[PDB]
């Protein structure tokens, strides 16, 4: 399997664009501390890596979800509607259950993200050292 996150997923990278500027942000969210990357293990080491122990939470919470069948296989099993103003986002009425569901997943850790401090020094932190649960 391709072992891709939430925030390799095709929807997460537009949002994610409401609060963070840049042409392709979501990479700068991809492996990242203990828990950026897909699942993770150990303390979360900054804000910003708990965001993302959130947001893998989330989603598996959504894989309870009959039509959330297949989430994370790859990044392009399920879209949704959304709009934005900065971090005000607004989810659509009209998302299916799933659909709604990791959108809120993903609004969520936009709005955290957009308060959390970006440390480089954890972009592909070594988690053999420092993620041990």
């Amino acid at each position: 399997d391709s072992g891709i996150s939430p925030r390799a997923v095709w929807q997460f990278r537009k949002m994610i664009k409401c609060v963070i500027p840049g042409s392709d942000p979501f990479l700068e969210y991809n492996n990242y501390g203990c828990y950026c990357g897909l699942g993770g293990s150990g303390t979360p080491v900054d804000e910003l890596d708990k965001c993302c122990q959130t947001h893998d939470n989330c989603y598996d919470q959504a894989k309870k979800l009959d039509s959330c069948k297949f989430l994370l296989d790859n990044p392009y099993t399920h879209t949704y509607s959304y709009s934005c103003s900065g971090s005000a986002i607004t989810c659509s009425s009209k998302n299916k259950e799933c659909e709604a569901f990791i959108c809120n997943c993903d609004r969520n850790a936009a709005i955290c993200f957009s308060k959390a401090p970006y440390n480089k020094a954890h972009k592909n932190l070594d988690t053999k050292k420092y993620c041990q649960s």
